[PDB]
């Protein structure tokens, strides 16, 4: 039985990824940053559905907590076959001097965090393993106030491509999944139906994509059908 | 549910047809010239427990494609998935002497794609999927690949536009872009040194198989591909 | 050897972007061959505008998608000064047609004029441009938007870009750059005469600069690519669209 | 009277850009980080050839030094028409935990620095001005050990596109120039005759690109022929 670590699996896309990987037969480490309640709910949903999982706290941007995370994750089953990095933040801030704090925070959490996870994955994933990062489709649109977020995720994609090359000879694929707007609980919670309808109309399929539809592409990349997909950023956005 | 696969006689097209049959689709194996390999594909599908049938059609001939789609949809009254894999890849540098070759590739690869996509746009139901095969070599722009790259870049353009034109029909349009794959043909015309040289190009350091391409096609044709739309997915082991 | 003036051939130079390219290249010191397809009047107007401004130019008829007329075009154009330093391929059509069986004629036409035409020009350029010369094709920025009814056009221009990249590699050792310029919507006389003011305003707002780009603004990038500042730019598609 | 600020103008591409902009009629602020000697050499060559320039020290990643840089630069002629951000570093480090210091360094100097310069440029450049960042062509190749550098420059490109959108209504273009390897003195001093020969055969033009060949594209973007070029990353690499 193969083991998968999923960062940011307490809610939303990360939770959907963790639950789908558990359904696919992976033992899932549900990594979370702060309050364990949602993470333990993820673990319990996995166990009730017939899978195995356990939760580990770690801030992905804290090098010491990441060192511990990977040791503790390896302690469970002695192996780390798949690593999926979904944890990140998306604050809004225009490219102005006053936004410098927000910028630093996003870079710290999304990009440095990604580096940490990827770096440790590169050291611990076995031959034949898989490393998957979550990027974003909004990189293609360059919307105002998304500067810091887009910068962080573009950096992540760059790291993904380089790492795919650096792991030559280990038969380890490195890819990214870049979702568009996704119908998480948080997404719906902050929006009126009119706002939802406008976002739905942005895609030619004219609806809101679900977290499970993102997790399905992650599951492809983690499984046998993803054996020959390497150094790719797959945008999952309904055509938007 | 029914899937039509063009160029399904051998290689990547055959692997696609067989995997889709294994995923539960009734498969129309479309072929160009000699039936034999197409019927072998049909028989392998039936042998493994699936349903399939073979139909002849030149993808670049409007009348033969119109007939292909009328007949394919007539089998079960539906054409849920259309996969366009048929194409040719001749080598010719960009010189006036290559004009015949250029015309040929554009005719088979680009006009062909236009036809298939067009008829797919007319016949696929709500919730269906349209998938074209492009190529990863677009990224490298190697000498003598000019005509081939031009045809396939045009195909990708059609894919994105069609994805937008089918707004309101709930139909995804995507492309899969393989690198070199270990077909039977790939192996018959190469020495072991050539194969070894190609194997080292990918960071995974081996030769990709047709089944590894068919797996991504199957993702796009199945439940996990519902929210993938207007994408060109390159499947090349990282090369 | 050759003390004749540096020469540029510009296809589709009768009007619009092609005309602006021809006039700007003449201002930069090129003898300009104004290639046109059908009615000479506008092509001769381009030539006369060039000559009134103190440049040298002459007009040659050829349909860029006709191999025989293109063979003649290059024989005659190179004969003027014994050289063809720069080749700019601007000629093309942009009809609207959705991806449907009934659109097949239109598709065939666009592919024929835009892509096969490009192939001919590029191919002949590859045979005639000297070491240090420049080959520039015109593509389109609309490739990025994949608008409905632009399928055939986008397919044709994406094919052109593919040819550009390959040709840049095939001319290794000849020191010949091959590039494309991809304009967004441009304020040609045709553009303004066929658009309502509300349509014009809607298109103007698409770019962050909130205006309609001019043909001279496209020609300026072409001139960069054809001159000393473009020496190290090779195998690029430069989108000139005001940020849209 | 028209003014251009060039960061990293002490040597190499930045110097070539400063000298070309001066030759094009700009008053040039030669910004440097530490090495005053070379910055004054630039400033001098400009004055020697008939131009006007002056040097200003600032570490582009220091918010206070950058605020001062822009205050002082704008004070010279009361205007700052063009801003070109060329300053950056390119250390080699694979994606492993031990590389975290190098990573942190590059992100700080290349990306946070870019954020600062662009942010202040967006505040100080007049309507009709130009903002040009320097990226890199190596993003296309994702070579091993280039991970951190590529991540930083990919982030810069993201910021460029977003800023182009955020300055809607101000008539300010934001672009990047992405050079390949260039025949700097730094480039040549660490290389053998055969190494140079091998690099020279990478491009189809089969030679080494010069800093002036990059500066010519920057100058196009800063001048009348660049009025309609916006939100673009122009790769200047001889076709490699």
């Amino acid at each position: 039985r193969k083991t998968a670590l999923v960062t940011g699996a307490s809610r939303g896309i990360g939770r959907a990824i963790a639950e789908r990987l558990a359904q696919d037969g992976f033992y899932v480490i549900v990594n979370y940053a702060g309050n364990k309640a949602h993470a333990q709910a993820t673990v319990e949903h996995i166990i009730e559905q017939g899978g195995q999982a356990s939760a580990i706290q770690a801030d992905v941007a804290n090098e010491h907590e990441v060192s511990r995370l990977f040791q503790e994750a390896k302690a469970i089953n002695g192996r780390l076959d798949v690593v999926v990095h979904s944890a990140g933040i998306m604050p809004m801030a225009k490219i102005t001097p006053e936004s410098l704090p927000d910028f630093d925070k996003v870079i710290h959490t999304n990009l440095r965090g990604a580096f940490l996870i990827l770096a440790h994955a590169a050291e611990t994933v076995p031959d034949g393993g898989r490393i998957i990062a979550l990027s974003t489709s909004v990189i293609a649109k360059s919307f105002p106030a998304y500067g810091p977020y887009i910068a962080s995720k573009a950096g992540v994609e760059g790291l993904v491509h380089v790492l795919a090359n650096e792991l030559r000879g280990r038969n380890i694929t490195v890819n990214a999944v870049a979702p568009g707007p996704t119908g998480t609980d948080l997404f719906y919670n902050g929006k009126t139906d009119e706002q939802v309808a406008a976002i739905a109309k942005l895609a030619p399929l004219e609806r809101i994509g679900t977290p499970d539809e993102i997790a399905g592409v992650v599951a492809m990349l983690a499984g046998p059908d993803g054996r020959w997909v390497n150094s790719q950023v797959i945008r999952v956005n309904g055509g938007f």
